């Protein structure tokens, strides 16, 4: 009847949670309605920086070969990716049914207490904790956390009923998907008909005429339906009840977007949710996850809509199409368009200064340090902070060694960095759990300490 | 009832091709309808080309002092064109009546023949001249010429009787506009409402619902309506008949383009025809006219159409402003797009080689020959081509001498040239008299002679 953390929801959002709160060493239960995972798989593939979150906790070799490319698109308009460093690891093909199956064993192994069959009905929260009403395989029953996370999807129980505002636009039409056999071990069809108001057959109807080829023969295997409505909570918590993925934001699916914006929310929060739970740090940092991932979230809509108007509009948008190919020649807006796309733009307010890697995610970095060969990634593995002590000054060891508990201090010699990486001549690294740059020398205006005390709580004493 | 050539219309197209016709020494022969200029003034301002197609003239000085600026605009997305060299040349606020007033006047010095209030009913092309039947002052009578320009704007009686194709899409909604006293010397309304089809008192409920404020009080100066028809004729020519300015492309009046387009149209066209009347030239040159400007009017279709998805539709393209403001940050883009609304990006294909000039508008250079100081703007006046030996190379003006009759030969030192300019370690440019390089030295694939030859004909015989 009792966990620190109750996790509603085991999609990807919910699963990518639950492991995260587990590295904390956090008590999770999450809270399922489904017996089974659906296996529906709508999603396909993930972006480069779901890879680098996934692999910066060793769950990788859970996928075994990935398919990687770097051919990615912005509202239709195709072109490389290549151009932005790490946008190669963008996985092309994983069916978001395994991505979550692989989440969940990963979770489940690192001790989640994970619920099928339980749905949440009802909750209070009453400033010391929240209580659910849950309907499980026993009927109805109670439990009760410390905090609540919904990451309960587009329709989220938790988000109605904690009374989330969810401000933004309705639904204006309908799309069509299937997985289907026949003509061309399944292929799917993507059935984006002009005009559709908001059986299978008449997805066949949608098929005959945007193309003019017949597939009202074909075997059905899945069939979907699905809109563009577009909203986001003006709060991503109230009280002790938070939310991570759809529950938080919904919108047209465009250009590969929500399951590796959910994933993420859950990587942002997880790390900060912990620390509150073990007492190391104040609900400030619990802040953090709202104005860092509303900001986020906000841009999402952004994108979404952007290439849904680029994809779903008629020759009118044409003209607008044929400007951005030619912007897209350039560069810098191949770049900033690959970006926002892969997520590896992504910014967070950590304070001012020159470094040109502050609030960015830490790039892959290979490092050989005086026991072992290793890299930032690895170091990453147990969701601790790490200081990366660049250029062998014991100084800046002994400056950290106050909240060496909570931060790994390591001392490496850092491997060959590219001029764009934002790693050249960087003499120090400090490194959130969720792989973003608090801190580096030299050209933070903000000092050292005061990053370690903004993200990792009160410094020992000694 | 003669002339070598007959241009239809004395908007501004016409009056600029009617002075590019004196300057080649074509007697030419406008037809306009209309008794007086109707000093509506519909545009507002001039681009930085169309500024220095009217300075390689000379005609700057009819002017006066002309307030220019580099603030310009895509689709409402303000930014800085200063970022592109010579974009500063902008006139801001000069009404489109007193600029076709100044190109009257400055046609009619050269000997422009301008018979107004005399309409064009129809014609006949006969493969060796154009007849038209002409309603005048003294009623109907017949005029014949070699050539006919149809200069004769949106609901062209030329293009519609020659049977000139002309696809494209029709209007979809309608706008309007007002010259108006009394609140804010009478100040001008923009009045775009949404979802018109397609008195003035009209004109008002459109501006209380659009804003909220009363004006349903204002003095009428001037009171019209305008679509968003956007159509393009497949073909500049039809034997004998030709096109320039509306006649041949219509559009969404959007960012300041039509006016600009038809001089322009009137610039390319001028010394083509002429050289071909003279007979210096083959019909080959008078191709280039459609090839080349036909291009151009497609790219202000999509110039156009663009700007007007951003400007015209509601809150649902805001997410396409937002991502094009941020690409906008962008030099590259900041260029491209005022290279585009400037009209400085147009190049024709002469060619290839790696001189950056290639093809484009030769920008203002200084220059001091052995008796003179002047520049290339100076050198274009009388609307020859001009061959520059800026390295004191005596072989070239040997090379070039057989086309001297046609051919301005200087040799001078050049005033010093920026980076981007394209000037940088020239040697020699050979300029159309549009102003257009068609060869320079180094980077030219094409030697000088082909280009003397393609576009001024046959060398002289020695
Ligand atoms: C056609 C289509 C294509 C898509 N393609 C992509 C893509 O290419 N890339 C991409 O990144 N994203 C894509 N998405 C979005 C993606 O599918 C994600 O699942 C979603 O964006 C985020 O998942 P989540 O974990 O937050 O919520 P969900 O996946 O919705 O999971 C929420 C879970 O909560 C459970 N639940 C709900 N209510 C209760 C309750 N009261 N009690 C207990 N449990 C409850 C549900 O059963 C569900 O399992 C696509 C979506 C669609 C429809
Ligand atoms: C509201 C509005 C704002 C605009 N703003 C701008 C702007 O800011 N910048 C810009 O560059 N452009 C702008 N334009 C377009 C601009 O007004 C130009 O005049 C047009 O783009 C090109 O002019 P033209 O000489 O080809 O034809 P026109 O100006 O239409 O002149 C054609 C002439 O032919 C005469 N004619 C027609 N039929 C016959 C016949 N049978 N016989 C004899 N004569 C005939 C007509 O009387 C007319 O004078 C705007 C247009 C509108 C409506
Ligand atoms: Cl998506
Ligand atoms: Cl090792
Ligand atoms: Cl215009
Ligand atoms: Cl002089």
């Amino acid at each position: 009847s009792d966990a620190a953390v109750i996790v509603v929801g085991a999609g990807p959002a919910g699963m990518m949670l639950a492991g995260e709160l587990r590295l904390a060493g956090v008590e999770v239960v999450v809270l399922e309605r489904l017996v089974e995972r659906t296996g529906e798989s709508r999603g396909l593939g993930f972006t480069a920086r779901t890879m680098e979150v996934f692999d910066q906790r060793g769950i990788l070799p859970r996928f075994g070969e990935v398919e990687t490319s770097t051919q990615g698109h912005f509202g239709g308009l195709q072109f490389d990716f290549g151009v932005l460093e790490g946008a190669w690891q963008a996985a092309k093909t994983v069916p978001q049914s395994v991505t979550e199956t692989h989440l969940e064993q990963w979770a489940t192994g690192l001790g989640a207490d994970i619920r099928r069959g339980h749905e949440v009905l009802s909750l209070t929260d009453d400033g010391a904790g929240v209580t659910v009403e849950v309907r499980g395989p026993e009927g109805k029953h109670t439990l009760r956390a410390a905090y609540l996370v919904g990451c309960d999807g587009g329709r989220s129980s938790v988000r109605k009923a904690a009374g989330f505002d969810f401000p933004g636009t309705a639904a204006t039409m309908e799309m069509y998907l299937a997985d289907i056999k026949g003509v061309e071990g399944i292929t799917r069809i993507i059935v984006c008909e002009r005009g559709t108001p908001p059986s299978w057959h008449e997805v066949a109807d949608a098929w005959k005429r945007l193309t003019g080829d017949d597939i009202a023969h074909a075997e059905p295997v899945w069939v979907s339906a699905f809109g563009n409505a577009t909203r986001q909570v003006t709060e991503y918590r109230r009280g002790r009840v938070i939310l991570a993925g759809d529950s938080a934001h919904i919108h047209l699916p465009a250009g590969g977007q929500g399951m590796n914006t959910s994933i993420q929310d859950a990587v942002n929060l997880g790390w900060k949710l912990g620390a509150v739970v073990n007492g190391t740090a104040t609900e400030e940092l619990l802040d953090s996850y709202h104005s860092e991932r509303h900001a986020v979230g906000k841009r999402l809509l952004m994108n979404t809509q952007a290439q849904g108007l680029l994809f779903l509009s008629g020759p009118e948008v044409q003209p607008l199409r044929d400007v951005l190919t030619e912007l897209i020649q350039y560069g810098e807006v191949a770049r900033h368009l690959a970006g926002m796309v892969s997520g590896l733009e992504i910014t967070y307010d950590v304070g001012t200064g020159s470094h040109p890697l502050l609030g960015k995610r830490m790039p892959a970095l290979e490092l050989t340090t005086a026991t072992r060969e290793t890299s930032s990634t690895e170091l990453l593995h147990t969701a601790r902070g790490v200081l990366l002590d660049l250029a062998d000054n014991p100084r800046l060891r002994a400056r950290a060694a106050a909240w060496s508990d909570r931060v790994d201090i390591v001392t490496a010699v850092p491997g060959e960095v590219s001029a764009t990486s934002g790693l050249r001549d960087t003499t120090a690294v400090l490194i959130r759990p969720d792989g973003h740059v608090a801190w580096a020398a030299p050209g933070s205006h903000h000092d050292l300490p005061m990053a370690l005390e903004r993200w990792f709580g009160a410094p020992l004493t000694g």
